[PDB]
C-alpha cells in the first residue's frame, strides 16, 4: 500500500511548485507517486492498483469530476484536496462516503502535509484491515513471548538447521512469525471463542449474513462433521442429498445413524440436476420412513447447492417446504452467494430466520473465494444450544490451530465487505458472461464445428438463469420450474459428440481429449464429462486467464482440424506409451474413444447406473462396523450381486457415489453393475484414457475387484 | 544458503591471486564470503551458521586439520579443496564421510570454479531438502497451472483487493504460491499416499524409527481419533490413561465405547506421575473387566507418555505385561525420542515390533519439533489392515489438505535426520542440564530462599534420571523401580511454600506470582501448580533466552526481597484492579496468597480429590447422547452430589481431568466436590487469581454452577 | 536472442508506466529494448533481426494489423499482448499460427512479467532448436563427465600449453566443449541411430521429404561411396 496519485498541469508556479515539494517529501517517506493525465486515466489506476492508496487533486478542477466516481470504487480511499480562497463544497457531494484532508498551496508545506498523508494512510490500512488480523499483524511486529509453542518460535529452531534454513528463508519471516498459540493471550483464542476471534466470529457473520459464524481450520470436510453430529444423534433418521461429497459419508460411518436418500435429476451428458421438488414433500418423506427399516421422522436435512455444475435451488421454497427442523446446505462451491442481488433467494442465509428451523451453510472459503486452504466456515441462521454445538465444534478442531489459515478467513470476508466486495464478485460475473458470450460467437463465426455452452439460448441478462420446462438447453426432462437456476460463474463447455436428444452424433469429440489438450498448455479442467468441460470464472480468474483460455479452444479446433499426429498435439500423451501413440492422429483419436463411447452405449448406461439406488441393507455406520472387525474380503466386480458393499463406489464419470457402504446391488438395481462394468472394459483400450472407479481395484490380470462385507 | 568460508594467508601470490580472483567471480554469483582467521574460527561459523554452504581451503595446509571435525558437524556440507603437485588422500580419510571437490590455482579459472560451487551448491541443497518439500518448492519456482483451486491462484486474488493486498504483502509470494491442490499432479496427494507424498511418509517412517507413519493436519487431537476410531469399534471396552487429553475424552464422546481408566499416580505438589506397573497386569484389568457394566476384554489401551512434567515410562515393561493387541502412546510432548540413545526403552517407537500387538506414537511435530500449527504424525510399528486404517485417516483429514503444513511435517523429519538432528536435540540436552544445574548453584550462592529444581539430588550423568523408591526427590510414595524417567528438557522450578514431607512451610511464595512476573518480562509459563513452574528447553529455546529466564528469575528474588509495590512490580496484575492493588507490597501479596492455600488445606484435598474416581454411571457417549437430545440442565455446584455429569471437569490445578461426562460424585467420592468448593472460595479473593475449573460457570452472584443430566 | 520490441505512445499513464517498469524489469535480466514507431518499422526490425525474440504490444491498438504478418514470418515468435477490459479475439485470428501471453497493466506487476517473459523465451529457443544440437548445448551447459575422450577434455589439455592456449582461445570454451564423445550417453551414437542421434535422423527425414535420412561427417564424396557401396556388389553393373 504505497502509490500515491497525483493528477495536474496547473499553468501556475505558485500551485506546481508546492506540489513538486510534495512529490518530493513523499518519495522521501518511500510513497511511489503515479501522475494520471486526466480523469479517466486516474480512475482506470484505482481500478488497475489496489496498492493506490490516495489522490491529491485540485478541489476546484476536479472535484465535481472525481468525487462521485471514486465513491463507487472505494468509499475509503484517501483524498488529498487542494483548495483555492473561494472553494466550497457542492450540494451533490453530501451523500457521498468520502475521505478527504483539504490543503492549502505553500512553499515549505511539503514535509508536513507528507506526514499528514502517512497518517492519513495508516488510518486507511487500520480501516479495511478487519480485527483478528489486524491483532496478528501488530504482534509480529511488536511481540516478544519466549518459551512458547509453536516449538520453533518464530522460526528461531528453523535457522539452527541447513535444511531448515532453507525452510524459513523459502516461507519469509513474517510467516514464520505469525504462527502462534494462545500463548499470545491479546488474541484471544479460537476454541473459547474470546477477544479478537470473538470480534473475528462477528465480523464474519455480519458480511456473510448469519447470526452466529464459526472458522473452522480443517475445511469443509469437517465443518459438515461438526454440523452433522450437532444435529443426528445416535438413533435418529437424516434425509441426505445422494450428491453429497464424502465428507458426508464419513459422518454417516461414524454416526449411529439411517439414511434416508434425496434423489437429484441428471441428464443425457451425465451432469446432476436438483433434487425434484416432490421429494422435499411431507407425503413423499413419510412414505419413505415407512419403507426404511429402524427410520423415524428426519431430525436433519443435508443438501448440495449448488451442484458442482452451478445449479443452484430455489431456498425459499425448501426453507418453506421441507419439514425438518434442521436444514443444512452444504454450499462449498458457492462461498460467494451474499455478495451479489442474483443469489438471493438461492443460498441457505438468504432472508431471515425460519420459525421452529435452524439452517446451516458450511462453505470452503480457500475454493471460490481468497483464503489459505483448509479455511471453512459455518454459518448458522436461527438457534442452536451454543455450549452442546461448541461441543461439537471442539471434537473437530485441534487445540492448536493455524492462525495463518484463521486469519485468512476473517480477510476473505474483509475483502468481500461493500463497494470493493461487490465490485470484486460482479467482475467475476461480468467476465464469465463475456466468455459465455464469446463462445457463443464464435461458434456462429467458425467453419463447421465448435464448442457450446451449456445455457439458456439467449443470455441478454445479469441473473442466475432459471432452468425451464419449455427449454432444452439443459437436458433435464419435466423439470419443476421456478426451482434451478444457472450459476453465471460456472462455466460448463460442450464438444460435439451428443444431439439435443441425448442421443448420439455421427462426429464426436470426446471432453478427456479437450482436457488433455489443455493440461499440455497449464490450464486445469476442474470437472470433465464425456463431452462437457467445466471452467470456475473465480474472482482469481482475471481477463488475461480468460483470453488465454478462449484462444487455447481455438487453438485445439485448429489444430484438430488439421489432424495433427497425438506425438505433436498431445506430447504427454504421446510420452506415456510412444509405441502406441506413434503415427496415431488426432481425428484417429477422437474418432476410436467417440466410438467406444457409442458402441458401449455409456450415457445411456450412466443414466440408468443412477436412476435406480442400490439396496440399503445396514447403515454406512454399521457396515464400517463390520469392516473394523475385519469382516470383509474381496470379490470380483462380475460377483457383486447380492453382496453388502463395505467401500463407496464412486466413479468417472460422473464422479458421484454410486454405491455406499452397506448398500447391495439386486436385480431392481443391475445397471449399476453393468455401468460398472462396461467402465472397465471401455478404459481397458487407450494408454491415458483408464478406467477410474474409487473403490474398484485393477488385478495384474485386468479383472477389477470390490470389498464387500464376508457372508 | 549464500555463505562460503575462504580460510587463508598462503604468503604466495600464485596461490593468492587465482583465490582473489574466485572472491570476485562468487560475489558475483550473489554469494557471501567470509575469512576465518584459523581453523577454530572456521569451525565456530560453522557451528554458528547454518546458511555456511562451501569451505574454500589449501588442502595441504588444512586437509587433517579440518575434515574430521568438518565431518562430525555436516556430512554433506561441500569443500572446495585446492591441490598442490603432490597432494594425496591420507588414510585417515577414508571412513569420513566427506563432499570434495579438487580444484587447481591458476588466474584465469575463477569464473569456471565459481560456475561449479553454485551447481555443488544446488547439489547441496537438492541432497538436504526431503523429497515432497523440494517438489512443493521446485513448483513454485516454475509450476503455472491456471484454472485451479485455491481460488486464490498463487495469490492472485488477493492483490485486486486493497485489504487483500496487505495479506498478500505480509506472508510474501512463496507462502501464496505453495498453498496449493492435487491439480499440481507432480506431487501426488495426501489422500491417496501417491507420488512425493508416499516419498515423504516413507523418509519419514525411517527418520523415526516406524514402520509406517501418516501426516495429520488436524493436530494430535486429530491422529488420536484416527487411532482410536481404527482401533475400537462400537460394543469394545478401551483401557484409558485417566491423565488423558481433552481429545480422547472427544474420542470416547464419539465412539460407543466402555472405558476403564488406568490411574496415575501424583504428588504433594500436585505433579502427576506414572501409572503403577500392578495397572498393567491382567489380573488387575480382569478383575476391572468383571466389576464394570458391559466391559469385555481391551482391544485398545491409550497412555500418555511423557507426562506433562517430562516422566516417562519403562515402555519395554509396558510392551511386555500388558496383554491388550493394539497400545497407543500419546505422545505429544515427546517428538524427538528417536534421536538420542538416552530415550531408548521410554518411548512407543523404541525397539523392535512386539509379537501379536500394533504399537502406535502421536506427536504433535509443532509442539516440540519445528513445524507448522496442526502439524501431526502417527507413527505405527506392527501390522495394520492398510486399507482400513486409511478409513479411518480420511474420516478426520480434508479434501484439501493445506501443503505448508504438510512440508513442514515433512522437513521436521529432515531436521532430525543424522548427525545434524543428533546436535539439534543434544543441544537441547545440554542447555536443559546447563540450566538445572545453574539454578542449584544459584540456590547455594545466594542470600536466602532461592527457587529449587525438582529432579535427583546428583545430575551429573546425561540421561532421563531414573525415579528411585530409595529418594525422596519426586514426591511419589511406594513407586515402582526402573519405571519412571525425567526427562532433561522438562524442568521444572519449585518456589517456597511446601517441607519435603508434603507439609507446609511458614513462608511460601506461590507460583501464580512468579508466573505473572515473568509473564511482564514476555516470558511464558508452560503449567503452573500451587508451587510449581515448568520451562520447555525446547530446540527453539537457545542459550539467550535460556539466559533471559535465568536472569528473570534473579531479579525476581532481588525485586522480592525489596518488597516492592505490587502496582511497580506486577504493572499489568495492578491495572487489573488499581484500587484494590493502590498500596499493596508484592511480600504481602505472597503471604496473603500463600495463607489462603494453607488455610483451604489445598495440597491435602487436590490429593484426595483425585485418588478416588467418580462412578460411572453412563458411557461418555452415552451422556453426551443425552446431552444432544437436550436433556441437560444447571444445578449449583453444591447440589452436584448424585447427579450425572454432563461436561468434564478439569480444574487449574492441577490441570487434569477430575470427572467425565457420564460419572457422578457419590459419598465415596465426595473429596472430589470439597476440591472443587474449595477452590471456588479461594478464587474469590484476588483479582488475577481467579477460580479456573473448565466445567463450572461462575454465577454474577459468585457461586458456581455445572452441567448435569436432567432426572 | 535478447532483443524484445516494444511498440508505443498510448496517451495513458496507466498503460505507459507499467510499461517503463517493464522496460527496466527486462534490461536487469539482460534484454535490449527496442522502440519501432509503427507497425511497418516493427515488421522491418523481424525481418532484419534474427534475434529479435519478443514483442509487446497494447492488444486492441495492434492485433489485427500485426499478427497475421508476423505469423507469415515466424510461426514461433513471443508476443506479449497487453489486455484492455473488452479485449476479444478476432475471427480472423482463428487459424494463424501464433504464439500469445496476455498481461494486464499493473504498477509493480513487471518483475513476475520479466520473469515470464525469460520463461517463454527459453521455451520458444527450446521450440525451435532441433533435438540434437539442443542436447548438446544443454551438456555443455550443465554435463561433468571425466576421464574422456577426446583426450582433450573439453579443451583443458590445451590450456596448459602456451600455443594450446592460443587454440583455445581462439575457438573459445563451447567451440571446444562441445567436442564430445558417445561418453556422453545422453546424447546416444551416430553410429548406433540412438537416442537424440536418432531423433535428428527422424527430424532431417521429415524436413528434407525423405522416408529415412543419414547424417554424414566426410562429405558427399563419403556419402556417395556409402550409396554406391550398398547398391552396387561385385561383378554388377552401374549407370
Ligand atoms: N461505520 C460507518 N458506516 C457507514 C457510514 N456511512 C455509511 N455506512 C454504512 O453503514 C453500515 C453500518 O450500518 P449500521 O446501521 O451502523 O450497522 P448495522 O447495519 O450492523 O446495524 C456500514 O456497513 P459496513 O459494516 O461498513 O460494511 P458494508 O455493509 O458496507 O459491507 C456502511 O455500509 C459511516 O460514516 N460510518
Ligand atoms: N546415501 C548415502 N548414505 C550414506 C552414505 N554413506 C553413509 N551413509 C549413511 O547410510 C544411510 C543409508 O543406509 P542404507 O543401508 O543405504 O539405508 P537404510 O538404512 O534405509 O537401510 C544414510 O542414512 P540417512 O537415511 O541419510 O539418514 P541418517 O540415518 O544418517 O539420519 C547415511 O546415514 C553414502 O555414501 N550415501
Amino acid at each position: 500500500m504505497n502509490v500515491i496519485a497525483i493528477l495536474n498541469h496547473m499553468g501556475v508556479y505558485f500551485k506546481e511548485e508546492p506540489i513538486r515539494e510534495l512529490h518530493r517529501a513523499l518519495e522521501r517517506l518511500n510513497f511511489q507517486i503515479v501522475y494520471p493525465n486526466d480523469r479517466d486515466d486516474l480512475l482506470k489506476l484505482i481500478e488497475n492498483n489496489a496498492r493506490l492508496c490516495g489522490v491529491i487533486f485540485d478541489w476546484d478542477k476536479y472535484n465535481l469530476e472525481l468525487c462521485e466516481e471514486i465513491s463507487k470504487m472505494n468509499e475509503n480511499l484517501p483524498l488529498y484536496a487542494f483548495a483555492n480562497t473561494y472553494s466550497t463544497l457542492d450540494v451533490s457531494l453530501n451523500d457521498l462516503r468520502l475521505q478527504i484532508s483539504f490543503f492549502e498551496y505553500a512553499l515549505g508545506a511539503a514535509e508536513d502535509i507528507a506526514n499528514k498523508i502517512k497518517q492519513t494512510t495508516d488510518e486507511y490500512i487500520n480501516t479495511i484491515l478487519p480485527p483478528l488480523t489486524k491483532a496478528l499483524f501488530k504482534y509480529v511486529r511488536e511481540g516478544k513471548y519466549t518459551f512458547c509453542t509453536p516449538g520453533h518460535m518464530g522460526g528461531t529452531a528453523f535457522q539452527k538447521s541447513p535444511v531448515g534454513s532453507l525452510f524459513y528463508d523459502f516461507f519469509g519471516p513474517n510467516t514464520m512469525k505469525s504462527d502462534i498459540s494462545i500463548s499470545v493471550s491479546e488474541l484471544g483464542s479460537l476454541l473459547d471463542h474470546s477477544g479478537p476471534h470473538k470480534e473475528a466470529e462477528q465480523y464474519i457473520a455480519r458480511v456473510f449474513n448469519a447470526d452466529r459464524s464459526y472458522m473452522v481450520t480443517n475445511g469443509t470436510s469437517t465443518a459438515n462433521k461438526i454440523v452433522g453430529m450437532y444435529s443426528a444423534p445416535a438413533g435418529s433418521t437424516i434425509l441426505i442429498d445422494r450428491n453429497c461429497h464424502k465428507s458426508l459419508t464419513h459422518l454417516m460411518m461414524m454416526s449411529d445413524v439411517t439414511p434416508i436418500y434425496f434423489r437429484p435429476t441428471r441428464n443425457a451428458y451425465g451432469i446432476l440436476g436438483g433434487i425434484p421438488q416432490s421429494e422435499f414433500q411431507h407425503a413423499t418423506i413419510a412414505k419413505r420412513v415407512k419403507e426404511t427399516p429402524n427410520a423415524t421422522w428426519p431430525v436433519h436435512a443435508v443438501i448440495t447447492n449448488s451442484t458442482y455444475d452451478g445449479l443452484l435451488y430455489n431456498t425459499d421454497f425448501i426453507k418453506k417446504t421441507l419439514d425438518v427442523k434442521s436444514i443444512h446446505f452444504d454450499s462449498a462451491w458457492v462461498p460467494y452467494t451474499n455478495f451479489s442481488p442474483i443469489y438471493e433467494g438461492k443460498c441457505g442465509m438468504s432472508g431471515g430466520r425460519v420459525e421452529g428451523k435452524v439452517i446451516y451453510e458450511t462453505q470452503s472459503t480457500h475454493k471460490l473465494l481468497a483464503a489459505f486452504s483448509q479455511a471453512s466456515m459455518i454459518h448458522v441462521k436461527g438457534d442452536v444450544n451454543e455450549e452442546t454445538f461448541n461441543e461439537a465444534y471442539m471434537m473437530h478442531t485441534t487445540t492448536s490451530p493455524h492462525y495463518g489459515i484463521v486469519a485468512s478467513t476473517e480477510t476473505a470476508a474483509a475483502m468481500m465487505k461493500g463497494n470493493a466486495g461487490k465490485r470484486l464478485i460482479n467482475g467475476s460475473i461480468e467476465r464469465a458472461i463475456k466468455f459465455r458470450k464469446e463462445i457463443k460467437r464464435l461458434r456462429t463465426e467458425s467453419d463447421g464445428w465448435f464448442f457450446d455452452v451449456w445455457q439458456p439460448d439467449h443470455i441478454d441478462t445479469t441473473e442466475c438463469w432459471p432452468l425451464r420446462s419449455d427449454s432444452t438447453w439443459h437436458g433435464f426432462k419435466n423439470i419443476d420450474n421456478e426451482h434451478m437456476y444457472l450459476d453465471p460463474i460456472k462455466v460448463t463447455l460442450l464438444t460435439p459428440g451428443m444431439e439435443k436428444d441425448g442421443t448420439m452424433s455421427d462426429f464426436g469429440i470426446p471432453a478427456s481429449i479437450v482436457a488433455k489438450y489443455l493440461d499440455e498448455h497449464g490450464i486445469v479442467v476442474e470437472k470433465t464429462g464425456p463431452y462437457n468441460l467445466l471452467f470456475l470464472f473465480s474472482i482469481g480468474i482475471d481477463k488475461t486467464k480468460a483470453l488465454s483460455l478462449l484462444r487455447a479452444l481455438t487453438d485445439f479446433k485448429r489444430a484438430f482440424d488439421l489432424n495433427l499426429r497425438v506425438k505433436n498435439m498431445l506430447p504427454s500423451l504421446y510420452r506415456e506409451d510412444p509405441e502406441f501413440y506413434e503415427n496415431m492422429r488426432i481425428q484417429e483419436l477422437a474418432q476410436n474413444i467417440h466410438k467406444l463411447i457409442v458402441h458401449h452405449n455409456l450415457p445411456d448406461l450412466m443414466y440408468r447406473a443412477f436412476e435406480v439406488l442400490p439396496t440399503m441393507v445396514m447403515t454406512p455406520y454399521a457396515a464400517f462396523q463390520k469392516e473394523l472387525h475385519g469382516m470383509t474380503e474381496e470379490v470380483y466386480l462380475d460377483e457383486m450381486v447380492g453382496r453388502i458393499n463395505a467401500n463407496m463406489i464412486l466413479p468417472y464419470p460422473p464422479g458421484v457415489p454410486l454405491v455406499m457402504p452397506g448398500e447391495m446391488i439386486t436385480e431392481e438395481s443391475r445397471p449399476v453393475l453393468e455401468f460398472l462394468q462396461m467402465l472397465c472394459e471401455i478404459g481397458a483400450h487407450y494408454p491415458g484414457f483408464e478406467t477410474d472407479i474409487h473403490g474398484a481395484y485393477r488385478q495384474a490380470d485386468g479383472r477389477y475387484t470390490v470389498k464387500v462385507l464376508k457372508e
